[PDB]
């Protein structure tokens, strides 16, 4: 049915007699969980020869699926990826079709071209070693890191960001912050409350980063991390996963990228592995970013704490879905799911 639909759209844009056939390459992750990103193969005839194209569909989840997010705007993700392609040389996939109604499949989706390359893995976290990124030479890992920071810098350098990306919206942080509170509330409905998150929201309110929030907002990638970039030869070839795209202070993206790797360092520590301590260090990342944009970054501390709430929110949703599908037993304290609770307790104990 996803394939039938793409086959149909294919029939409308290719020569008559193309007779396209679409099948699914990959509709689940490596743990057999159904995926929002679906890799498709399209085969057709042209001038008596076979053409074969891979296509990637991003589909909006149904309620029955236990969605991470309270709402979905794939149309926004579509337009941002398209605009990023038009206005920068940040590598992104070419977008092909958006169906915004949900009348065709049941739910909205968009279609992208396939980009070949490798991604530093989430399963197992790349900090666990035994993958192409963890096993590369220091120098090559650092070359990847700096290219990824450079892609970020380039996205943050797009002029008149709030004009160009206005469909995305006090300030942009205030608004982003109320969205995060909505997401938490959404997650509560599925797993129960976290006294830690609640105290953290009070903390974030009462220690607002005024200067950062009063500067000019930039386009924020969102889930800005190496696991959302396809790479060929340690250089980015597609920036993926724009579902948390927003307008906001540039610190959010930079903090997220650093913190993300911290979460995986922590996971590696708990599997008693050494991980990758020289990758994505705050000092290295700040220096590169600052060298490239000539822009001084605010203290990231508040934005680490904030990324920690957002990560906790993902874990609460991961948790709801795992218990819904019987795959794990409800933990009795939801905070047991937060690998990084320790990290956050220590950040909250700091004074900046
Ligand atoms: N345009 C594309 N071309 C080739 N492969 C892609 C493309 N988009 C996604 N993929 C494959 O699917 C994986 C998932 O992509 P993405 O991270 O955008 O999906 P997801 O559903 O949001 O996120 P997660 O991996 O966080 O669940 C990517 O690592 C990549 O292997
Ligand atoms: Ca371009
Ligand atoms: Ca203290
Ligand atoms: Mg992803
Ligand atoms: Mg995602």
């Amino acid at each position: 049915t996803l394939p039938a639909v793409i086959s149909r759209w294919l029939s409308s844009v290719l020569p008559g007699g193309a007779a396209p056939e679409v099948t699914v390459e990959s509709g689940v992750d490596s743990t057999g969980m159904s995926s929002e990103t679906i890799i498709l193969t399209a085969r057709w005839q042209q001038d008596g020869r076979s053409i074969q194209q891979k296509l990637v569909a991003r589909v909006a989840p149904a309620a029955e699926d236990v969605p991470v997010f309270p709402t979905y705007r794939l149309d926004h993700q579509f337009e941002v990826i398209r605009l990023v392609g038009e206005l920068t040389d940040v590598p992104v996939p070419r977008v092909r079709w958006i169906e915004t109604t949900g009348d065709v499949l049941g739910t909205p989706f968009f279609l992208m071209d396939y980009v070949e390359g490798v991604v530093p893995p989430d399963v197992m976290p790349y900090t666990f070693g035994d993958n192409w990124f963890a096993d590369a030479p220091a120098e090559r890992q650092r070359q990847l890191q700096d290219a990824t920071v450079a892609a970020l810098a380039t996205l943050h350098s797009i002029p008149n960001a709030q004009n160009t990306f206005s469909f995305l919206t006090d300030t942009t942080l205030h608004r982003h912050f109320n969205w995060v509170r909505s997401w938490y509330d959404f997650a509560v409905e599925g797993i129960g409350r976290s006294p830690l998150l609640e105290r953290t929201f009070e903390w974030l309110q009462s220690h607002w980063p005024d200067d950062a929030a009063a500067r000019e907002p930039v386009l924020l990638w969102g889930d800005a991390r190496v696991g959302n970039v396809l790479y060929r030869d340690f250089q980015p070839v597609a920036v993926l996963d724009w579902e948390m795209v927003a307008l906001g202070p540039r610190e959010l993206d930079v903090a997220w990228m650093i913190f993300a790797h911290r979460v995986f360092q922590e996971l590696a520590g708990l599997a008693t592995l050494p991980g990758l301590p020289e990758v994505m260090r705050e000092d290295d990342v700040r220096a590169t970013y600052q060298a490239l944009t000539g822009v001084e970054l605010g203290d990231l501390h508040w934005f680490y704490v904030y990324s920690g709430v957002m990560w906790a929110c993902v874990f609460m949703r991961t948790g709801a879905r795992r218990v819904h599908f019987g795959e794990i037993e409800k933990p009795d304290d939801v905070e047991s799911l937060f690998y990084h609770a320790g990290l956050m307790k220590h950040l909250l104990g700091e004074e900046h």
